[PDB]
């Protein structure tokens, strides 16, 4: 049941009306796949989808806010209603946002654990038993981030979620492989902005932003490469590798220090 | 300043009537510091204080639903209080749930993302600003579990909260380190303790053995504890799956 080309599949893609998910639709689209695009936001929701259907596809769009299941379950009712099926559900919202651990308030947690974990939880309670029922196989992709994967200082919130998403894709890649319905999880990298000699001469930590050196037009079609060769990573940016190999090590050095110590076990 | 010893210091335990919880404040309590036990388990609670105090440890018992913010900052208020500062905090209480994701209903989901999870983000919050206000540095340790490194199929939505709990311990390390606060988190396979009963309620290596790592690890600041070394394989089969995803990708001619 795994994705084997986009032409005359269904895609449904959450946070679809700009950035990463509407880039990704596009590409869908540009493959052949029929669209259900959905975001908080009606009128530019309106315009993202009239933009796909001038550009001579087949796309329409639902109001919902992933931090809210009820919503997420009406968008999984419309998509099958529209669609007449769903292969492939595209899980996206939310923006980097960053700030020292200690002067994040609960405010800040609580909007970062709904948008950021949260709206993918509820894509999997919305979409995955629906999947299965189905019964065709088909893939359910994430967008966490390069902050899903190993630490970074100022991004320690959005951190929390993001790792909670990657746990959540590599637990489902496992679980429903037997059932053709494969998963990819898309980690886009980050970057501390420093000062420039300009802005220089024009308290908080380090306050990473997304890498914006690769165009999100070719980390789309990454991105569907990556679906149809169902790899479960996405990694759009090299300079990932060697920090999540020092994480890795750090984690199987902990195995000798201990024993070093005198642990049995 | 970063943890030299436990002799004299406060320390403070959230699920600390039972299992891990129960015998890290024990180890603690053994190495000569003050103890304020914390758990929802009332009668449990209780019942761990007087088996620390027979003993001759000092401990004190302070009731804490780690799913409220309200109650970990009225617990950090109180452990402030009786012990007069604290040195240690070690968020340890947790529950389990297991099965595939797709059986796991909404309640399963809050559950467990409120305890294992909520619970660790409400330690920082209410124990990080007074550890920096009280200036003296310090150490605060998760209990997360094997199931926050790696993949577990039936382990999943326990999995989701504990590698939240992993990636916070991972970036609280490296924010505090300049303040002389130690992190660790604990990532322990399985333990015979009551978590299954106590999880269904709420809704080999013993605790002590993980207890005495646990101390171990946070006098040498260690970031990760890791009791079971058959772990070790698992974690560098999923390094190895991430990282030659780079590979993969080069060789479809991807060049960023």
């Amino acid at each position: 049941g795994f994705l084997s080309g986009f032409d005359g599949r269904a895609a449904v893609v959450t946070g679809g009306a700009s950035g990463i998910g509407l880039a990704t639709a596009t590409e869908f689209a540009r493959r052949g796949a029929r669209l259900v695009l959905s975001d908080v936001d009606q009128p530019a929701l309106e315009q993202a989808v009239n933009g796909l259907r001038g550009q001579g596809f087949d796309a329409h769009g639902v109001v919902c806010d992933v931090r809210h299941l009820d919503e997420m379950v009406r968008l999984a009712d419309e998509a099958f209603r529209l669609l007449g099926g769903v292969d492939v559900v595209f899980s996206n919202a939310g923006i980097v946002v960053a700030g020292p651990l200690a002067q994040m308030n609960h405010d800040d947690w609580r909007w970062v654990i709904d948008i950021d974990l949260w709206g993918s939880i509820h894509a999997v309670e919305a979409f995955l038993p629906r999947l299965l029922e189905q019964g065709t196989g088909g893939h359910i992709a994430f967008t966490a981030s390069f902050a899903g994967l190993v630490p970074n200082a100022g991004l320690g919130t959005y951190g929390v979620a993001k790792y909670g998403v990657v746990g959540l894709a590599e637990t489902l890649a496992r679980e429903v492989k037997p059932n053709g319905i494969g998963v990819s999880v898309l980690c886009p990298m980050v970057v501390e902005t420093k000062l420039v000699s300009n802005s220089e001469r024009i308290a908080f930590g380090p306050l990473p932003t997304q890498d914006e050196s690769v165009s999100a037009d070719d980390v789309a079609r990454l991105t569907a490469d990556a679906i149809l060769a169902n790899r479960l990573y996405i990694l759009p940016h090299a300079a990932a590798r060697e920090s999540i190999r020092r994480r890795f090590e750090r984690i199987d050095r902990t195995f000798d220090e201990q024993a070093a110590e005198g642990w049995t076990h």
